[PDB]
């Protein structure tokens, strides 16, 4: 099991091979990121969010989760979109990704990435896009407010809390 800041990861299937490439992300840096390459399936955890991620190199295929805290669902929602290294994301970026840790360092990309887009989400949920809502009977769409609606972010579907 692992960790990437508060998302919380369990594997559920396939296996990503990691390579060093050089990424132009949106801000027209070239950074060096170790891109996971490969399908790969992950319980990934938030705080009270829980979910499924499905993701292919640099690319979130489908992310459902169940309904909760708000401020959880989208931050669960986030760090699945940096994590998943999609490229919508990388090219979400309009600031500077030059944070410094408690210790003067710059976190390396990914963990900037991570700080840049949990301070600015409308980055990337602006880049990310909004598509039709599934309409199966059990998963309904999420906007950007994390309020079930017809559009959703592409990708994402939420399950109804059903007894
Ligand atoms: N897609 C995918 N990403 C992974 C996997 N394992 C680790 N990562 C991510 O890849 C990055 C590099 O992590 P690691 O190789 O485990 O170790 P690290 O380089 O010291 O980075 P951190 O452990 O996050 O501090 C981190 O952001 C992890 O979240 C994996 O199996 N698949």
């Amino acid at each position: 099991r692992q960790r990437f800041g508060r998302l919380e990861l369990k594997r559920i299937s396939g296996r990503g091979f990691k390579n060093d490439e050089e990424i132009l992300i949106g801000n027209g840096t070239i950074q060096k990121i170790g891109i996971w390459d490969g399908e790969e399936e992950f319980h990934v955890r938030c705080g009270e969010c829980r979910g499924i991620l499905k993701k292919s190199q640099m690319r979130m295929e489908k992310l459902l989760i169940n309904s909760a805290k708000k401020e959880d669902m989208k931050d669960l929602i986030i760090l699945c979109m940096v994590f998943s290294q999609d490229t919508r994301m990388f090219q979400g970026v309009r600031g500077e990704i030059n944070f410094l840790n408690r210790a003067g360092q710059l976190l390396s990309p990914m963990y900037q990435l991570q700080r840049y887009f949990l301070n600015r989400s409308n980055d990337l949920f602006d880049q990310w896009g909004y598509e039709e809502s599934p309409k199966a009977s059990e998963l309904h769409g999420i906007n950007e407010l994390m309020n079930a609606s017809d559009y959703t972010l592409k990708g994402v579907v939420v399950t109804k809390n059903v007894d």
